[PDB]
């Protein structure tokens, strides 16, 4: 009575390409590919995420996306594209209109309830309208979330959360660097990246949290900071070179203050890396007991992607809506990506 | 139209006290005490637990648990006596008898299906039979549990998991130090401890890991040997002095091997510490991709202590019988321990 989970990819990009890739591998097919880039239009998605056998499976514009979603008889759209709601909410519509259920590794969408409510509310009210889920994840689920939450379930009295997380732009795509005012001199950066202060992942993800333990947000305080290096970086989404004493990417730090007393307070780091430099992944539970946890080197784009397809049996489970992960269990391991026929 | 929660502790030592402390600051209430010590008992449990204000909750020895249990009205007794099934039934028994829920620290009861497969089957029909639910919880919960599930979460494939968990015997009473054969002679060590091979903590505990995760075991083995000092150590527990080269306590070994095929192997250390050793919680998922984390000097008997609490709620709301925890949704945070009028 199980068969595969129907997937369309949308976004194949480095992230959609390794879950092109690994979606297979947990017994999951890929039913639809989506991409604007001119070098992926019109090519194979297999070829594409680099298997060497084809899949039959063309790339089309997003323009077309209709007409994928019509004939594919999706379970799941898998979104990997932009960070912000304004620029993932138009394939969130085709889901929804398509009845498709899909998840978003775009960071807004991991709790966009206040930085974008009207657009998370007219996705809500259509996901329900077409008996589908809507539902951000990635990296955050658990490391900038679930891991907290767990430790906090063996903890007396919290007073303080304090978390630091440091990723590599050059692992990502452009969207990311331009979010991190990757390559721009620090005058720049100030005018177009600090002035702006968007919501940086973890305003979203400190929210996120605060919803899962049952904390009511007070107030939100960002500052956005150029990275600096001694030497010349590359840029690879940028496609050039960073220049000693330009922004090489930026911390963000978000002070979430809660009415119920406890402050979560977190540094997250996107930046090219000097030679040596890894990713770090480090929280302390201030209050009764102190507890520090830290992930060894995360191997954040892998742990992205799983994250995603472990998620896809709770997101077919769930109920229809945009209804993020704070209001689901933890993400479980999952050995076959399987629904009932 | 809510109340506080309404708790006997039977076991009124190192973590007992802590619980009667840590039970009111979050809002239950302590309405029973039992002990067997001479020290405590017909002593307030308040003050034994290091209050400055009587409770006026008199501590009974365990021959008039009956009697506690009659007047208490209680929703929850938490034991905090000894480690093995067999020295926990007797008072899993009368809880269960008189209809109140019950969740020990007791090690082997974090999950004793196959290691006590026949005590186990009594309590879960008497905990039927009396509408109330049996459980065992502690450190492992989180610390050899739910720490490892989660980061499972965000794995794609788990080919390993490796695990080490070292905390210092003179942190917890006497029945630990004895399971962990602190002070015997290495021939008394090896013919007792070593030769009887009874479960370590994380025999059961990698059982709990396997049922949580959904994995069917299909052997486990286990080797034990003693930790030494090379100079005297004192034990607390014990009242004595144990000369270099006597046992400091016990390293333990598991495999635990599934039918799926992924290996967990865990280290579990138990000793007395000579100057400069710390507490240890280290696991790593072996696969795609490989994860380390680290607990840096876990405050092990404040986790203990806090992830029993922040059960108490989903103890009231699981259904009768025994239920080990591993069929739970994770510990969350609780600010308030109250239940229905
Ligand atoms: N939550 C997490 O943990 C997490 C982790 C990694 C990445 N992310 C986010 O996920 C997004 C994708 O990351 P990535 O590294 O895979 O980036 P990427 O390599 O740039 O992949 C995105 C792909 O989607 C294309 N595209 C963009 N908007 C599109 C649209 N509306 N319809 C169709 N195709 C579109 C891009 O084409 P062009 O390059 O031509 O625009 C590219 O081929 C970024 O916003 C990133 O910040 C989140
Ligand atoms: N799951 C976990 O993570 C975890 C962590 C901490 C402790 N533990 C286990 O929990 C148990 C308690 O630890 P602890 O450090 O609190 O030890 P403890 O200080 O020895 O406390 C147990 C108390 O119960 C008394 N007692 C023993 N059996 C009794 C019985 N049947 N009825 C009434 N009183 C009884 C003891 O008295 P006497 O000294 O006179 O016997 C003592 O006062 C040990 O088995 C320990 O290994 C588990």
């Amino acid at each position: 009575s199980k068969r595969p989970i129907r997937i369309i990819q949308w976004g194949c990009g480095l992230m959609g390409q390794t879950l092109i890739r690994t979606l297979r591998e947990k017994g999951a097919e890929l039913v639809g590919a989506i991409d604007h880039n001119a070098a992926r239009r019109d090519r194979d998605a297999g070829e594409v995420a680099g298997l060497g056998q084809s899949l039959g499976v063309r790339i089309h514009p997003p323009d077309q996306a209709d007409a994928v979603f019509r004939e594919a008889r999706a379970d799941v759209c898998i979104l990997c594209t932009r960070s912000i709601m304004s620029e993932l909410a138009g394939a969130l519509r085709v889901a929804a209109r398509h009845g498709v259920n899909a998840i978003t590794i775009g960071e807004e969408a991991f709790y966009p309830w206040t930085t974008s409510q009207a657009l998370t509310e007219e996705l809500d009210q259509l996901a329900r309208a077409n008996d589908c889920t809507l539902t951000g994840s990635g990296f955050q689920d658990v490391f900038a979330g679930n891991l907290i939450t767990v430790l906090a379930g063996a903890t007396h009295r919290i007073d303080r959360i304090v978390g630091l997380t440091q990723y590599n732009a050059d692992d990502y795509g452009s969207a990311l660097a331009q979010k991190h005012g990757v390559g721009l001199d620090p005058e720049t950066f100030a005018a177009r990246i600090g002035a702006s202060n968007s919501p940086s992942y973890v305003w979203n993800s400190n929210e996120w949290l605060c919803a899962q333990l049952g904390w009511r947000v007070r107030d939100i305080r960002q500052q956005l900071l150029p990275t600096t290096h001694t030497g010349t970086l590359r840029s690879a989404s940028l496609g050039r070179e960073v220049p000693a004493g330009h922004a090489t990417g930026m911390k963000a730090v978000v002070v979430t203050e809660t009415h119920e007393g406890p402050v979560i307070e977190t540094h997250c780091v996107g930046k090219l890396y000097a030679p040596g430099e890894v990713d770090l992944n480090e929280w302390t539970l201030r209050g009764e007991p102190d507890t520090t946890v830290t992930i060894r080197q995360p191997a954040t784009p892998a742990l992205t992607c799983a994250t995603v397809l472990n998620r896809l049996p709770q997101l077919l489970a769930a109920p229809p809506g945009f209804v993020t992960t704070d209001r689901f269990t933890p993400a479980t391991y999952v050995s076959r990506l399987e629904t009932e026929a």
